[PDB]
């Protein structure tokens, strides 16, 4: 077997791919690129020194390993990935490509009151694919609506899992505005439903047009949170295994969950009630990705028989340490065992 690759310089890097890629553009690193095999525009991307230490060779390897297992509508999945490399011995680059999008949600909803109809469509897809992800006990960890492709038909794929600072979430930043309180403030080693929450803050933010909790840190955005949604009662309280966050907690004057129909004036009732049921303080009893798929805000779209969930992950390779070469070896294998899908 084996394609033909050929070199060009795209913005500083690089790139060397098989001859069916063609007309490559820059966008981010990631390029635009038409697969002439398949006829798919698709998006493409190299790993930066992949294999630069242990960290990174595990972290590559963990991401090669994510895309390779997510095969579904809604999450990103990979049609091909590839090295221009002909053994172990000179690999060291990682191409991976999937489908084009072309936008994100923050590059189309932003300071936009939706439709109830497109609200509905992008969650059910978010919810969707997540049912699949959760199903594979698999966590993202870090939903926002930039982690969520969306192209010009409504159509949304789940990308940018939590594979991997502090700078880079503090202040005003969207970097923390949709996580989990749990999360945010380390309290518990926390469920998969840290995800139903930040649902729950998108959905919110698609209605409204405006961001959920906007804090200005950590502690602004726990109090914006609380204010909506109650003060943490005894049973969550003894679950916070931190000490210091429970006391914390502890200091904050109590107060009781807001009424939402109120804070979400001529919503339809339906969407507050899952918000309701969404945004709950005690991450054990949240709604899941499969029960809210039952729910009735989504009934013209909930189909049961096209609601799939996935194989199981293995992923005992995160409590296991091992080399750069070992990862290394482990990775490429990963990359010459791939198959394309139909
Ligand atoms: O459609 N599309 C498809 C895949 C991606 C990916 C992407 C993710 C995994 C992969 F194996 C290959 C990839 F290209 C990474 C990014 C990165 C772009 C910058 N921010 C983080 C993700 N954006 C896109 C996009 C995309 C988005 Cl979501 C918005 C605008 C333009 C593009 Cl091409």
């Amino acid at each position: 077997e084996r394609p033909t690759f050929y070199r060009q310089e795209l913005n500083k890097t690089i790139w060397e791919v098989p001859e069916r890629y063609q007309n490559l553009s820059p966008v981010g690193s990631v390029c635009a690129a038409f697969d002439t095999k398949t006829g798919l525009r698709v998006a493409v991307k190299k790993l930066s020194r992949p294999f630069q230490s242990i960290i990174h060779a595990k972290r590559t390897y963990r991401e090669l390993r994510l895309l390779k297992h997510m095969k579904h509508e809604n999450v990103i999945g990979l049609l091909d990935v590839f090295t221009p490399a002909r053994s172990l011995e000179e690999f060291n680059d990682v191409y991976l490509v999937t489908h084009l999008m072309g936008a994100d949600l923050n590059n189309i909803v932003k300071c936009q009151k939706l439709t109830d109809d497109h609200v509905q469509f992008l969650i059910y897809q978010i919810l969707r694919g997540l049912k699949y992800i959760h199903s594979a006990d698999i966590i993202h960890r870090d939903l926002k609506p930039s982690n969520l492709a969306v192209n010009e038909d409504c159509e949304l794929k789940i990308l940018d899992f939590g594979l991997a600072t502090d700078d880079e979430m503090t202040g005003y930043v969207a970097t923390r505005w949709y996580r989990a309180p749990e999360i945010m403030l380390n309290w518990m080693h926390y469920n998969q439903t840290v995800d139903i929450w930040s649902v729950g803050c998108i959905m919110a933010e698609l209605l409204t047009g405006r961001t959920l909790f906007p804090g200005t840190d950590h502690i602004d955005q726990l109090k914006l949170i609380l204010r909506l949604v109650g003060t943490p009662g005894a049973e969550l309280l003894k679950k916070i295994s931190s000490e210091s966050a429970r006391n914390y907690i502890q200091s904050l004057t109590q107060m009781p969950k807001m009424n939402f129909a109120n804070v979400f004036i001529g919503a339809n009732p339906l969407a507050v009630d899952l918000l309701e049921k969404m945004l709950v303080l005690d991450s054990d009893k949240r709604i899941t990705a499969a029960q809210a798929l039952a729910h009735a805000y989504f009934a013209q779209y909930h189909d049961p028989d096209d609601e799939p969930v996935a194989d199981p992950y293995d992923q005992s390779f995160e409590s296991r340490d091992l080399l750069i070469d070992e990862w290394k070896s482990l990775t490429y294998d990963e990359v010459i065992s791939f198959v394309p899908p139909p």
